[PDB]
DNA sequence: TTGCTCTCTTAAGAGAGCA
DNA sequence: TTGCTCTCTTAAGAGAGCA
C-alpha cells in the first residue's frame, strides 16, 4: 500500500537515466570492479509516515506513493545524508533540485544533432586574480547547440608574466602556446577528428594574443565561436537581442600615422592614443553604450566580424604603413578581429595594449601580418 | 525494413535507462502513457536496434554479434522512426547511424553528470567587528549553496580581516589582504575534481566595511566560476525573492568644471551631497541611484550583476572625461561592494579613491583606499 | 593538576574516532582492554582535554568555552600524560597544545584518507594478433586494480596497435602508436580529483611485439605514479606471488673488437648466438640472463623493477665503451618490454636499434625500431 | 545473536577514525549542508548466512559477530557495491586492504610529532613524457618523519621548452619560475609558517635548474630533502641501506679548461667533455656502481654532499677561471649540488647538460656563481 | 521459456527499562 | 540526569505463482 511500484521505479531509472540527481555519480555500473549494477535507490521526499524526515501530517502517502514528483533516483550516501538532516535538505529544495535536473536530461533528449567540434580552451594568466574557464560549461554550451565532441577538448593556459611584466619573453611565450603548443595538440588528435574537424572556441586572455590566436585559425579551420560572459558564464545570455549599430568614424586627412581605436567595451580616451603615437589620425568603431556585457549572442560577434571587415579595406586602402590598433573589446570579438586578418588583410597591424608597468599607457606589443 | 533485433527484459531496462526514454532519431518522450496513466508497454512503444550493420547487405564483415553484445551499442527508437531505418533480416541498420548514436549517448550523459559541476568552495569574509556582532555560521552558507546545487567537499574558509594598527589602513595592510584571501582561495582552488578535472566553483559571502569588501572583490575577480551570496537582514544567507526585476539604475552626470570627480552611489540609502563635500572639498558629482533606496535591494543575485553593468557603463562614460582620480562615495550593500572590486581587475586600471565612513568620527566620510595605477 | 573536563557521551564517541583511539601525546593505543576480551571502559582509560588554555592561569582572555564548543579543539590522552598535564580548575590546559594537537589530527587525516590516492585509468594495450588470441577483457585488470587499492572511476581505456602497412612499422607508423597512446593518456590524466588535486595513476597491461611494448613504455615514461599489471599464462592478471625474491640478474660483457655490438636479454628464454649473428653479421655479444629463464618469471611488480635496475647499470657500462648503436636481441616478457621502453626517455639518449622476430618468416630476428638521437 | 554490539561498532568506528576503508571519504560529517552525522556503515566480510556474498558453509557466524577482522567501515555506496559484486570484491581481497587500513592508521598514531615545514614541489615538462610527482605522495614522505604542514604547499610546474627547444627563452622561464614564482608563493603565505619556515622539497626536473633551486633555497631556508624514485616513489628506498664511496679523481695540470664530471646516476663518457670541452683538464667524482636508483635514503644525500663541498674547494684553488660541470646525477643531488654554490663556494661554474637539438651532445646552458 | 507479489536480508535510529 | 535491548523504518533482491 505504501511500496513503489516496479512500473514507477522503471520510470524514476528511465528520466534520470541512471545518474543521482544530487551529486551526478553513474549509478548503473561499478567503474571499480567492472561488473553492471543497479546500485542507486529510489528516494521519497515526503516520507510515508509524518514522522519521518520532512514528514508532514497534511500529506496522503498513499496518494503519493508513485508519484515521480515525489521520488528521486539517488546514490545510497546521498539518500542516507538527506534522510539525517531534514532542516539541511527541506521539501522545497529536494523538490526544485529535482525538477531542474529531469529538465536538463529532457532539453539534450530532445536536442537535434548538429555536428561535432573539438573543443578549444585558451586562457592567460596576466590577470591579478584566478582566470578559469570550466571545461564542463563549454562542452554544455556545445551540447545546447546540438555539438558534442569525442574528448574533452584542448585547454592551453600561457604562462604568467614573469618579473619584468609583459616583456619580450612574455610575448614570445605567447606565441609559443598559439603557434606550437595549440598545433602539437591538434596534430596528437590525428584522425580522431578528420581533416578539418571544426574548433568550438572560448578565450579569455590578452586581446594581441586573442587577435593572434585568431589569425592562426582563420582559414587552418572551420570555427564556431563562443563567449565567456561575466554573469552567464558559457551561455549565452539572450539568443533573441538584436545586436547593436556599430558606429564608424573615418581618420582625418594627413600624413601621421593611421590609428584604428575600438570603444566596444568601454570608451577609449583619445588622450591615450595621442599620448602612444603622437600625431596619429584616429579611425574609430564603437557600439551606441560601450559594455562589457555586449556579446549578447553569436549574432552580435557576426555583426562586429561583419561591420569591421568593411572597414579594415577601406582603412588599408588610405596608406601603405602600418594600422595601430587601440582596442577596449570584449574577448571573442578579439579572436574574431584575428580571422579577419588571414589574407582578406594582408596589411601590418601593430597591436597596441595598456601596460600596468608604465602607469596604464598604451605601448606597442604584436605585430601581426603577412 | 524486414528484420527486428531480440531483446531480453534487462537489456530493454538498460537501453531505456542510457537514452532517458526518449527516441534518438526524433526525441519524442516515449514515456507519454505512464504519464497519462496507462499502464506502459515496454516493448510496444519503443523498439531496440543495433546502432551499426553486420556488414555488406546483412553480412557479418565482423563480429557482429560481439558489438551488439554491448548494450551500448544499442539504440532506442520509437515506431514509426524503427519503421524508416531500412534493416536485414536479423534487425540490424543497413546503414550505420553509430556516430548519430554516440552524439546521442554523450549529451543524456552531460546532462546527467551536472551536479557534478556544482563542487564549490565555502568562502566567509568578515571584519573583526561584524564577526562578533553578526557572526555568519557556515552552516548558514552551505544550505544556501546547497539549494542551488552547489556542494562543497571539505569544510568552509571563514576569514576575518585584522582591525589595523596605527598606521591604519594602509598600502601594506591591504596588501595582507589581498595575499591573505588570495592564499587560501588558491590552496581550494587546486582541488579540481568531477568528470573533467575542473576547478571548484567558489561560493562567497562577505560582511565588512565596503573597502574591505571591494578589496575582496579585487582578490576573488569576475573570470571564473564564482557565485556571490548575501546577507540579508531579514532572510539572512537564502534570497528573498527569485522572481524580483532588477531595479533601474539612475545615473545624473557630473556638472561641468575642473573640481575633483565624485561618484555618488545611493543604492541602499541617498547620500547627502554636504557628507561629499565635507570631506572632498569642491567635488563635482556624478550620482549612480535606484528610484527607492533601500537597504533590502538585493533580491537576488541577479541585482548584483545588474548594478554592475549599469555601474561599468558609467564608469566609462567618467574615465572618458578625465585622467584624473573618481573619488567613491558609497550607500551600496555589501554583496554590491564585493562586485564592484572584482570588476575593477582588467588589465586597464583607472586611479579610483574609496571613502568609508568613519563608525568612530561622526560616520564622516574617510578616504581608506586606493585602487589603480600606483 | 587539579581540574577535569567535563564531557557527554557524543563528545567522547567524536574525539575517540578523530583521534584513531590513541593518546596523542605518548601513542599509546587505548582500546588495548577490548583487544583483551575486556569490556572497554571508555571514561575510564582515557581523559579529554581542551588543547588550550582559557587564558593567563584560568582566566579566559577569549570565549573559551566557544572554543571548546569545538570538538576539533578537544584531545585525548592516556591517564598517565593527562596527570603530567599542569591545568586550572575547569579541566584546561594551562600551556597550548594546540600545536601538537593540529598535527596528531593531520597525521590521522592523512592515513584515513590514503585510499583516495588509489584513484586511476586502466589501460589495456595490444595488438590485433594478441587481441584475437588472447584479449584481455577490462574486468579483469579491474579487479587486480581493485585488489592493489587501485580505483578507477570511468571506463578504462582499450586500445589496439594497428598492423602495418606496405611501408613496414615505419617512423610514421611508430610516431601514430605514440600519439595514440599520449593523446589517450593525457585527457585521462587530466581527470584530478582526490584530496588535493592529483592527478590519477595509470595502470597499465600490454600484449604486443616487444618492439611496440617498448613504444608503449616510452609514451608513458617512469615519472609519474604508474603501475604496471603482468599477464600470465597461468595467473593471468594477478600477481603468481607477492613473497617471491627477484631473480640474480647475470650479466656477460662483451667481447674486445669493432663489430656492431648486441646486447642480448636472455630472461624468458636462452637466446642462441647463431640467431643473433645470422642478423647482425660480427656481432659482439653482451648478454643480461637470470639463472633459469622462463617465460613464467614475472612472478610480483618487484621483478620488473628489479630488471630494470641491473638493465640500466649494465646499459651505463655499454654506452660508456662506444658510441655507436647498441642492437637489443630481446627475450623477455611483456611487462619488462614496457619498462625497458620506459627507462629509456630522459633528456640523454642513445641509440638503440630493436630486433623484433618475424614470426612470418621463420621467426628470424628482424630491425623494426629505432630509439634515441635520430 | 547475529548483530554486532555497540561497543564493537564503536570500536570500528574508533579503529578507522570514521573514514570509509575503501575510498577515504570521511563518514563523520556532511560538507554539504554542514551537519555532523555519522554516515557510514558497518560491514560484513564474511557474512551471516552462507548465502549472502562471500558466504560459506564453514563460517561461525556466532563466533565472528564482533571480531573486527570481519568488520570495515564503508560508505553505504561502497557497500553497497561489494554486497552486489562477490567475484569482484572477494574476501582475501577485502581483509587484505582492511589490515593495510588499519596499519596506516595506527602507524600514523604512533608517529611522534617531528615540526612542520612547506611542502614544495618542482617540476619541469622538458621530458616527451608526463612529469608528475603527486602531493599526496610528498606528504606522506613527510608524515611519516612527524613533519606536517599548514596546506598542501607549493607546486611549481617549469613551462615546457617551445619549438626552438631549450633556448634562450626557456632558461629564462626556468630562472623566472625558481627566483620569481618560488618567491612570490613564499611571501603570499604571510606569517602563516613563521619568520624562516623549513621547505620539505622534491624536485624532478632539469639538472641545471635544480641546481639554480638548490642556490636559492641554501642558506634563504632550513632545507629537509626528498627524492623521486622509480620503484619507491617518493618513499625512501631502504633507511637501514649505508651510503656508498664516492670516488674521486683528480684534474691533470695544464692550463686546459678545468672540468668537473660527475658520474653517479651513470657514467659520464670522456669522449662527450673533450668534444665539447676541447683541452678539458677532468676531475670525476663517482660511485662503483653507477645507477638511477642509488639514492636509498636522506645519508646517501648528505655523504654525497659531504664529499662534494670537499672536492669543490679543492678545485677552486686550482683555476681562477670557471669549473665547466658535466653531471648524470640524481635530481636529489643536482638540489643539493647548488645549495653547495650559495657562498661556500663563490667560484663560477658553467652548467653543461645533453642537448637532443645538438645529437646527444653537451652544451652550455646556465652559469652559477656569486 | 516477465517476465506481481510477498517474504527475506541488512543496515540503522528510537524507545524502555535499567544502569 | 548512558548512558542494552528490542521494536521499527527503509531500502533492496529472491522466490512463487501466474502471465
Ligand atoms: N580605457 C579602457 N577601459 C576599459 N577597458 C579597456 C580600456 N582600454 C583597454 N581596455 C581593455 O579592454 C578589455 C575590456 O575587458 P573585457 O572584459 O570586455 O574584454 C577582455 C579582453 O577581451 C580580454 C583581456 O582582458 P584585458 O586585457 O583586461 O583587456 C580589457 C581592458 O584592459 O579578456 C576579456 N576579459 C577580461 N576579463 C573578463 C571577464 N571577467 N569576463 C569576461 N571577459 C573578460
Ligand atoms: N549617507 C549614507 N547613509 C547610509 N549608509 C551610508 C551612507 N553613506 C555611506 N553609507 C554606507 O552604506 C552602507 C549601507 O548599509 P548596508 O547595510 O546596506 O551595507 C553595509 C555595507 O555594505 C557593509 C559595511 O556597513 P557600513 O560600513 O555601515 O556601510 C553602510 C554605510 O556606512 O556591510 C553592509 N551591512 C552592514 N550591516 C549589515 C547588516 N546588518 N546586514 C546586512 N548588510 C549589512
Ligand atoms: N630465442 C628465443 N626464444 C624464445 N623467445 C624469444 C627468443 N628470442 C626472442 N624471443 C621473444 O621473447 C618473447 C618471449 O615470450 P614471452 O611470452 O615471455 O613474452 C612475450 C613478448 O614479451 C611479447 C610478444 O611475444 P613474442 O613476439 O612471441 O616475443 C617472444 C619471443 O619472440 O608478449 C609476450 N607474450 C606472448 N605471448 C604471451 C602469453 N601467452 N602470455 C603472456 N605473455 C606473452
Ligand atoms: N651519459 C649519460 N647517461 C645517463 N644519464 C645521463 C648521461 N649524461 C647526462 N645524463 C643525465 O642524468 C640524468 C640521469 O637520470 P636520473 O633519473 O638519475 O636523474 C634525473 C635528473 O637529476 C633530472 C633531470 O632528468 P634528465 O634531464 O633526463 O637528466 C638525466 C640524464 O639526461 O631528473 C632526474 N630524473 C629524470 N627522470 C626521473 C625519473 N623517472 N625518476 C626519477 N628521477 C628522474
Ligand atoms: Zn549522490
Ligand atoms: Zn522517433
Ligand atoms: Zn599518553
Ligand atoms: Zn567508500
Amino acid at each position: 500500500r505504501f511500496n513503489t511500484n516496479d512500473e514507477t521505479k522503471r520510470i524514476v531509472w528511465t528520466q534520470t537515466a541512471g545518474h543521482c540527481e544530487l551529486c551526478g555519480t553513474d549509478l548503473t555500473f561499478d567503474y571499480r570492479a567492472g561488473k553492471p549494477m543497479k546500485w542507486g535507490e529510489v528516494a521519497a521526499i515526503l516520507p510515508a509516515s509524518p514522522k519521518g524526515p520532512r514528514g508532514r501530517a497534511d500529506h496522503d502517502a498513499e496518494a503519493h506513493t508513485n508519484d515521480t514528483a515525489n521520488l528521486m533516483l539517488l546514490c545510497p550516501g546521498c539518500h542516507d545524508k538527506i534522510d539525517r538532516d531534514a532542516d539541511g535538505y527541506p521539501e522545497n529544495d529536494l523538490s526544485g533540485l529535482h525538477q531542474a535536473y529531469l529538465e536538463r536530461i529532457r532539453l539534450a533528449a530532445t536536442t537535434p544533432d548538429g555536428g561535432r567540434a573539438i573543443p578549444l580552451i585558451v586562457q592567460s594568466q596576466h590577470f591579478q586574480t584566478i582566470n578559469d574557464i570550466p571545461v564542463r560549461d563549454l562542452l554544455t554550451a556545445m551540447s545546447a547547440e546540438g555539438l558534442t565532441a569525442f574528448d574533452q577538448g584542448i585547454k592551453i593556459a600561457f604562462a604568467a608574466p614573469g618579473p619584468r611584466g609583459r616583456d619580450t619573453t612574455y610575448w614570445q611565450n605567447v606565441k609559443d602556446s598559439v603557434q606550437y603548443e595549440l598545433e602539437q595538440q591538434l596534430k596528437r588528435r590525428g584522425g580522431t577528428y578528420g581533416d578539418s574537424p571544426a574548433l568550438a572556441v572560448v578565450g579569455l586572455a590578452d586581446i594581441p594574443a586573442l587577435m593572434m590566436l585568431g589569425q592562426s585559425i582563420g582559414d587552418r579551420s572551420k570555427r564556431l565561436i563562443f563567449s565567456f560572459h561575466r554573469e552567464h558564464l558559457l551561455r549565452w545570455p539572450d539568443q533573441s537581442a538584436e545586436p547593436p549599430s556599430f558606429l564608424f568614424t573615418p581618420p582625418p586627412n594627413g600624413d601621421g600615422p593611421l590609428a584604428l581605436v575600438l570603444s566596444i567595451s568601454a570608451q577609449v580616451p583619445v588622450r591615450d592614443v595621442t599620448d602612444a603615437l603622437p600625431g596619429a589620425r584616429i579611425a574609430e568603431l564603437s557600439i551606441p553604450e560601450p559594455s562589457y556585457a555586449m556579446v549578447q549572442n553569436r549574432r552580435v560577434i557576426h555583426a562586429f566580424r561583419d561591420a569591421l571587415q568593411i572597414r579594415l579595406s577601406q582603412l588599408e586602402a588610405l596608406t601603405p604603413d602600418p594600422i595601430h590598433v587601440f582596442a577596449a573589446i570584449p574577448a571573442a570579438l578579439a579572436i574574431e578581429f584575428g580571422a579577419l586578418l588571414t589574407t582578406q588583410h594582408q596589411h601590418t597591424y601593430l597591436i597596441f595594449d595598456r601596460d600596468k608597468e608604465n602607469q596604464d599607457r598604451f605601448t606597442q606589443t604584436l605585430q601581426l601580418g603577412p
